[PDB]
């Protein structure tokens, strides 16, 4: 019953680099991550209409918002995509940090 | 890297509304969406054709925006969620 | 002029093979609606869960996006305790806001 602080990215980018952002995910020690595929976009939150995109989900501790941001930069300085940061409860905080 | 506030906005509609919706926000001045398309679901009228636009605004346009949402949602099915976010910019 | 509400949004990511499982927990609890968001991928603790390469589109992952009172939270989550102890998946709760409670509640 009782609930735990975490925080959630939504990790919004082109499909054709879900390997760099899944690796970096990896190496942070993000413990899991979960892939919603074939979505579009316009614009920024730039996506062309025709692009093939992706958003990954990954529950992960505070400590590690910061370092996985910084990590996503120079990708989000030269590439189309976005990570929101919400903050969410889990019951199991465990399962998600090391 | 420093965390600026935002809202962030999932519209749960038809797909048949979409381009109502997309136009919608675009006269508003939002600046990027993202559509995650052929959903399912539960609601009052039935289950299901659903598509959830996902758009992360600054607070001050969320007001419009359901002002302008406010007449179609009172005559369909669908579901705005707002919820607060972080963003990080360099 | 349009008024916000509190609510709390669930999203809950299991096999797609439990799907009625999970969407029976909802509509007993009193949750008037969800959505489903289908043939997803994943990294669990024990593997890889690729929905593309199911053979039956509904065994793949989904996640179940539920918008309830707070009220309805502790109830949900006592439900889906045994199912997780036992099975693949998540919960994750947030706030949200809406403009039409009667339509949630
Ligand atoms: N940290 C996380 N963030 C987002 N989704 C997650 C996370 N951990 C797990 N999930 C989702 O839950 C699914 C099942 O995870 P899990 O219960 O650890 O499975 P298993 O142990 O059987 O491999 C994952 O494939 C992923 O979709
Ligand atoms: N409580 C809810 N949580 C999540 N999605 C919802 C909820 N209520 C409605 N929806 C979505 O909105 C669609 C239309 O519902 P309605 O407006 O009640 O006809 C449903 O089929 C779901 O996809």
């Amino acid at each position: 019953i009782k609930l735990y602080p975490l925080k959630k990215l939504e990790i919004i980018l082109e499909g054709a680099h879900k390997e760099f952002a899944t690796d970096l995910l990896d190496r942070a020690g993000v413990k899991g991550y979960t892939i919603v595929g074939n979505l579009s976009g316009k614009g920024s939150h730039m996506f062309n209409e025709d692009d093939a995109l992706i958003m990954i989900i990954a529950a992960v501790p505070e400590e590690l918002v910061g370092p996985l941001l910084e990590g996503f930069q120079p990708f989000f300085e030269a590439h189309s995509g976005v990570v929101f940061v919400h903050d969410i409860q889990v019951g199991r905080p465990i399962k998600f940090r090391n």
